[PDB]
């Protein structure tokens, strides 16, 4: 027993249910609380896929290495730098956006004005092309409690993008990233899966450009 | 309303229990479910603490900005690099360590021998010491994944020590560094508090030391 399967990575952020819902859509027979799932590494032999529930920031990782052909690479991952695999396909379907956000009715610091944030990584960039001389501090999560007990008055982060006041209960200051997730193919696996490969950029994108 | 609190940052990783045991034991009346608490920002007004519930990571941070006085900083914290706190004091009551780890009956690959792991930073320096070129790849989360569908062979991580086959499933290939947490002091705090801080310190160390 062996062949012709399709490992698929997928976030296991918030994205996860959207990306699950894109490929529902775009027809493959997902199992019902696949998006529910615990495990890390779910397979639907009927469809022909394997996925891998990798933490988002991973979700290119596993695809470069060819761990898995295909990633649903909600953009948290190209937000690291610059990398290989095919960008096959932006899903803006599963919206959402980075920003400098803090807490309501407070300004920046007049001394050291800060930030906390995951992404050191694009705050810098950020701020090292924005003209700031800013203070940026990694932050490995509960970045709400960052500016929360002062660490610093604004965090750079992921949050929705609609209006002003974020899930967190913090604000949007300064949007920086939109960013769009995008179908992401692992090269030396599209060579050997077109087929799959292509059939699903173009069953996504239906999906996606087509509904809207 | 405004005085003289101690802002403590605990880990809210495994760790964070028995750190919250310590303080129990060192003699801290901390709410019956502080433990399970989701909150990220605890307040104990009796006995003067004020916690802030870290990401384990980021302990140290918040303690080396003086955003918390002080730290339990499960050494995964001091796993990052060299930085600036006292280290007051192991507490080799939360026990556990960092290793090289794989699979069962798995050995190393011929070519191109991989590590997975969340520490670049320590794992590089460990086989850039060791001698071994080896590859290594940053990985956010979800680390047994990583053998599982062999993005690499070795994750190099945390696991409990006691005997060698990991909580993970997994199994230590190498051992690397034993970690204690140790109770952190921000310098400038403990210039201010070094009072309930070399207090803290002396209660902590009874309840460590004494016990064993």
């Amino acid at each position: 027993a062996m062949g012709k399967l399709l490992t698929m990575a997928m976030p296991k952020g918030r994205i996860f249910e959207e990306a699950a819902g894109l490929l529902r859509q775009a027809g493959y027979r997902l199992p019902e609380e696949f998006e529910d799932s615990r495990k890390l590494i779910i397979d639907v032999p009927e469809e022909n896929l394997r996925f891998i529930l990798a933490k988002p920031m991973d979700v290119t990782t596993y695809v470069e290495h060819g761990v898995a052909d295909v990633g649903i690479a909600g953009k948290d991952v190209m937000l690291e730098e610059e990398r290989d695999v095919y960008e096959v396909l932006d899903l803006n379907i599963s919206k959402c956006h980075l920003a400098v956000a803090g807490l309501p009715n407070t300004d920046w610091s007049g001394v050291a004005p800060r930030i906390a944030t995951k992404y050191p990584n694009v705050a810098s960039s950020y701020f090292r092309e924005q003209g700031e001389q800013v203070e940026i501090i990694k932050l490995n999560g509960s970045i709400e409690l960052a500016p929360l007990i002062g660490l610093a008055d604004r965090i750079v982060d992921i949050v929705s993008t609609g209006q002003t006041l974020k899930e967190n209960g913090l604000v949007e200051t300064e949007h920086i990233c939109d960013i769009t997730s995008r179908f992401i193919v692992n090269p030396v696996s599209y060579r050997m899966k077109d087929d799959v490969i292509d059939e699903m950029a173009s069953r996504l994108s239906l999906v996606v450009e087509g509904e809207t």
